[PDB]
């Protein structure tokens, strides 16, 4: 397991434009295309992603590469955030991978609030973390996904990918 492998598995694969969790168009490996309701802007987006006129499909190839993309951007988003920054630093590579699918569903803006879990976390207090984790509107909307990533959190294992 890795980073990639995990968030295939929490993210899925799909080539044409679909709705995610959220009601949001998104493509290929969870690729947020836009929070606007017109589908003609999510395929505006989708263009100009990958720089050709798609209608509303690509390939698994253009799927991969902004998958690429999307994980870096997250990873490089983190250690630019001075909050998170220091956090992700304390972890172990496991456990960042979870900080980094977390960062990747939510958004940095998406994390704010997440103040007493990060302090948790870099305390190591791994299973008052893994509590303060699933006090979330995160947790809530996406339980069988946010339950694999605390496990992620809590153990430093990858049992919750198998
Ligand atoms: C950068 C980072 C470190 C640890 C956890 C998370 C996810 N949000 N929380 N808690 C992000």
């Amino acid at each position: 397991m890795n980073i990639f492998e995990m968030l295939r598995i929490d993210e899925g694969l799909r080539l044409k434009i679909y709705k995610d969790t959220e009601g949001y168009y998104t493509i290929g490996i969870g690729h947020l295309l836009t929070k606007s309701p017109s589908l003609n802007a999510a395929k505006s987006e989708l263009d100009k992603a990958i720089g050709r006129n798609c209608n509303g499909v690509i390939t698994k190839d253009e799927a991969e590469k902004l998958f690429n993309q999307d994980v870096d951007a997250a990873v490089r988003g983190i250690l630019r955030n001075a909050k998170l920054k220091p956090v992700y630093d304390s972890l172990d590579a496991v456990r960042r991978c979870a900080a980094i699918n977390q960062v990747f569903q939510m958004g940095e803006t998406g994390v704010a609030g997440f103040t007493n879990s990060l302090r948790m976390l870099q305390q190591k207090r791994w299973d008052e973390a893994a509590v303060n984790l699933a006090k979330s509107r995160w947790y809530n909307q996406t339980p069988n996904r946010a339950k694999r990533v605390i496990t992620t959190f809590r153990t430093g294992t990858w049992d919750a990918y198998k």
